[PDB]
């Protein structure tokens, strides 16, 4: 994950930190995570460089029912959508057509420009029934 | 928009309010809506309605980019999306089986128990563009 900004050690302890992790997670939690492995960098530094990162692209962002937000990084780097297990944090990335075409469809139909459709789905995984 | 408790001129008042208006607004924005008219109802005692109005789903509620939720009372009472405007707030009900057949097809191979699928799109009009 290159960042844009000059080459220091922050940019890529935060890098190398959210692709060791492989589930959404918020600003807090990622710098409790960092600060607990040693890397010692600051809150306000994570929320700039996830910023700038998410402004890049090369990471996938997500808004919490409550209202905070959670981040993940995807290899794959083609558009896709989310389904999110909230009991335990879990991401998986999946991609259908249909939901391409009936946003096209209804971009026609309606005479919108353009458009940005938000599809981030949630529900429950197999684990949680089991005890 | 019934209330499971006594009616009162308050809550009718914001009921009233709910429905004179379709577009998309907050609490904020709906009781200064409210106090410009000459209601003169509280802050807490709007959001306190608002709750429960989603509680008993009479009303459709919205994240903001920003995250502070928008709401909407929303003639249609059965499952349906809202197709938004940020410059404009207008909302269009749009439903499609499609996107719900894909939901419920990726929930099953993936073995979910439920799906609480959160969609929402968001484009700009063609008199948006025009000036
Ligand atoms: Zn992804
Ligand atoms: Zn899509
Ligand atoms: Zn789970
Ligand atoms: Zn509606
Ligand atoms: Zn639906
Ligand atoms: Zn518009």
């Amino acid at each position: 994950p290159p960042v844009k900004g000059r080459a220091t050690r922050q940019r890529a302890a935060v890098s190398a930190a959210l692709q060791e992790v492989e589930e959404f997670r918020s600003a807090q939690e990622l710098h409790d995570m960092l600060k607990h492995k040693g890397d010692a960098v600051g809150l306000t530094t994570v929320y700039r460089t996830l910023q700038s990162l998410a402004d890049a692209g090369e990471v996938d962002v997500l808004r919490t029912a409550e209202g905070e937000s959670v981040y993940r990084r995807c290899s794959t780097g083609d558009h896709h959508h989310h389904l999110v297990c909230r009991a335990c944090g879990k991401a998986v990335e999946v991609e259908g057509p249909a939901v391409e075409k009936w946003a096209e469809a209804i971009a026609a139909e309606h005479g919108y420009v353009n458009v940005a459709h938000t599809v981030e789905i949630f529900g429950t995984c197999a684990d949680c029934a089991g005890a």
